[PDB]
């Protein structure tokens, strides 16, 4: 069966049968969509059909399927399976794989970039020690001196689920959140429950209004421990505006390299719970959402106030004007001090060649038009108007819980 | 099968058992969504009539009354014998209010139940869907005032009698394509104003021309109607700020009113429904003046406001999409024509959302459609979790009549 999406804007309609190699459920019926919905141990059983699965999508990208090297392959593995209950990725399996999870990642507007991921293999890492020295070295690598590259560093699979490696930060690059106790945030609040685990696990906060966090790592299933990310390893970008000269003095930054490191990648059934992944900022990320965000750093009205905007009605639109400038300087405030991001007009225009270029290539692009189109201005970028199929292929990124809430804690 | 729906802003979690109610489907499977997608006999009749009787008797505090039952009965009777059955005024009423109720894409429905419902179920010929239109009209607009509106023709028999209006909207303006290459007026009305101009409408050939009525009463070949010119309430486009806006020359007609609709109560089927509430600023400032293949007007507004146009970092698309939104705010209220702004409609919607869950047990919700073209996740509907299901009584799309008629 075809499925047909099709362009509002251009009427350029595509056909859409990779669909059809999908297995992973959705959350939606025929009688619902859960389509706005944010979130809609393996045995022998089911690990051998999901290796083979995977096994024969990697020897048909590399044109030897049912080669001898293909059908030795799945014997080799099926007999480690059966007799460990598990199998070991080859170095070539595991950077297809990682590479794939990003092309297949719905909610990702960067993908045209799928291709070109540097993939640090830290399979051989036993110790939470053994993981900050290979953050650092990722971190490095990415930011590069802000000509930023995309990687991802994989530490060791899951084995009996005992014995799991975990990041615990949600980001290697984050800020510190502090509840205050008259009830104001200090810093950014989506932090606020992690910050409170790493006091307790004895950093000391700063408490100011942008602290980098300390890394909580947990290695083989062991109680996480905390570390210190070098400074001088951390790219920041102060904040300021091209025509007004008080935005510098709201004293904003943000940090250059954003790097999800709480998602569990799965790759021929396998589950590689820790495998933090970076590539470069798309504007609106910290513009939009960061700044001005009701729950995050808020601060729509401070510089509305700065910008003597009418505030007293919405149909002003002050909140729409204080928005654009703030997104006009994070842009401004990156490429002068020339660290890699990108506008959202840049960013979705590539996403819709990505997407057409997908679609002839491959028979399809998964893809989340909630999450795909910007947070501000949706309908002057091309995506708006393109209809998108979500669907989940593998191998994949997922969500876990975080690990707080599953721990069991050694003492 | 009993759902959670969280705001991500605020926390709140509401339980959604109104789904569980679901008749028709969504285009989605367990495989694939496609929530992105726009467009996804006596036998048949009875259940349909049944199921909204029960509604309809439940909303009353009559369910299992008499009345109740004497009303299955005598509708059950009039299918049995004449195939079809006729609703009670209140059952009209009841079903139009619900029908917008439950519409997922709608987020003007803190409103529902404040519709006045035109009955034109007694209309038999083209000049009387003209004469009931320019009613409607008059009564929505108010002088500026506006009014929600529904007028309801004849419903379908045996198909061969549709009522239909063919224009998509009771108000919209013309488009031509020119030798230039290019297209004068609204791209999205260039096939419907050539049917009329083939109809035989003498098109003033202008940017801004109101369509013709273009009108077909019980399936016969329609007929043009031009909507009297003093029916027709416009705003000139001005800025607050910017004198030079108004050289642009821009203006909109102040009552959306969709007229291509059909409405389904009970099983049956009203295929002529124009209905009409007002405006949010987004719709025209965003999207008629902004998309690329409508007015796409933001080249020459930013060339006006002097932006850097090299560089798309500059974000000048964005400054001139604001102003240009401010500018349709400023200009329907200084002449006193209701509109409501994006931040103000999304607050109502989830005010509604809450009312609904609280008295109803859910509220069916798009969030592609819900969430404003511009300024998304500074609005509160950005952040909310939305279910979307289809009820019943409800407004589906049909395809445009052209394709179906025969001459
Ligand atoms: C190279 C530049 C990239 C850009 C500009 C980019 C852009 C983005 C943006 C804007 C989002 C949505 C973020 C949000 O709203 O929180 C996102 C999500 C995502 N991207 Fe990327 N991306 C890039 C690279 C990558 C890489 C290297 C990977 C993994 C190898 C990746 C996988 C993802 C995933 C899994 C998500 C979903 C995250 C979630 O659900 O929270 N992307 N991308
Ligand atoms: C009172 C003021 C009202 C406001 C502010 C309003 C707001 C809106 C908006 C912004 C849309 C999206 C339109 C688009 O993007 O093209 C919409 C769609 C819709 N509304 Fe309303 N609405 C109002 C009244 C009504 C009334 C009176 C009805 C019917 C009785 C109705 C039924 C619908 C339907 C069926 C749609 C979807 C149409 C489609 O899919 O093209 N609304 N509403
Ligand atoms: C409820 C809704 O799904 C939620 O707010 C989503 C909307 N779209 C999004 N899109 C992106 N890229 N990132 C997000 O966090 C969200 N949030
Ligand atoms: C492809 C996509 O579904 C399409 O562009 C939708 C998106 N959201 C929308 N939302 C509203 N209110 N109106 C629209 O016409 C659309 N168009
Ligand atoms: N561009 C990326 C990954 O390359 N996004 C990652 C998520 C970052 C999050 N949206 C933030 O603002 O920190
Ligand atoms: N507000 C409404 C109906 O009350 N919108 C209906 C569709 C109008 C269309 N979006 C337009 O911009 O002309
Ligand atoms: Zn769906």
């Amino acid at each position: 069966r075809f499925l047909k999406v099709k362009n509002w804007e251009t009427d350029v309609v595509l056909t859409d049968t990779l669909h059809l190699k999908s297995t992973l459920e959705t959350g939606c019926t025929e009688h619902i969509c859960m389509g706005s919905i944010m979130l809609p141990v393996r045995t022998k059983d089911q690990l051998f059909p999901l290796a083979k699965e995977f096994l024969d999508q990697y020897y048909s990208s590399i044109k030897r399927f049912g080669s001898k090297a293909h059908m030795d392959r799945l014997e080799e593995v099926n007999k480690e399976i059966e007799s460990t209950s598990t199998y070991q990725l080859k170095d070539t399996e595991l950077i297809y794989g990682a590479k794939h999870a990003w092309r297949n990642a719905s909610r990702c507007v960067g993908r045209i970039q799928w291709s070109k991921l540097q993939v640090f293999d830290a399979r051989d890492c036993t110790t939470a020690h053994g993981m900050f020295n290979y953050i650092c070295n990722h971190v490095k690598y990415a930011t590069n001196k802000g000509n930023l590259r995309s990687a991802i560093t994989i530490f060791p699979q899951r084995t009996d689920g005992k014995h799991d490696f975990r990041v615990w930060n949600s980001q290697l690059i984050r800020y510190a959140g502090y509840k205050q106790p008259d009830g104001s945030t200090l810093g950014d609040p989506a932090n606020v429950q992690f910050t409170e685990i790493c006091i307790q696990q004895g950093w000391k906060a700063p408490r100011g209004r942008f602290d980098v966090l300390p890394l909580l790592l947990q290695a083989n299933g062991n109680d996480p421990e905390l570390f210190q990310i070098p400074p001088e390893l951390v790219l920041e970008v102060p904040i300021r505006h091209p025509k007004f000269d008080w935005f510098k003095d709201l004293g904003l930054k943000w940090y250059g390299l954003p790097a999800v490191s709480n998602m569990l990648l799965e790759i021929g059934g396998l589950e590689f719970s820790a495998c933090p992944f970076s590539g470069w900022y798309m504007g609106t990320e910290i513009g939009v959402r960061d700044y001005c965000d009701n729950s995050r750093y808020n601060i729509l009205e401070e510089v509305a106030k700065k910008m003597d905007l009418d505030m007293r009605k919405t149909s002003s639109l002050w909140k729409d004007q204080a928005l654009v400038e703030i997104n006009i300087a994070v842009l401004y405030s990156f490429q002068s001090d020339k660290v890699t991001i990108v506008d959202h007009h840049s960013a979705t225009e590539s996403f819709i060649k990505h997407m057409e270029n997908e679609y002839r290539c491959r028979g399809g692009c998964p893809a989340d038009w909630v999450w795909i189109v910007p947070p501000m201005s949706g309908s002057i970028t091309p995506v708006f108007h393109q209809e998108m199929l979500n669907y989940r292929l593998t191998p994949s990124f997922e969500y876990q819980p975080d690990p707080w809430n599953t721990h069991v804690w050694k003492g």
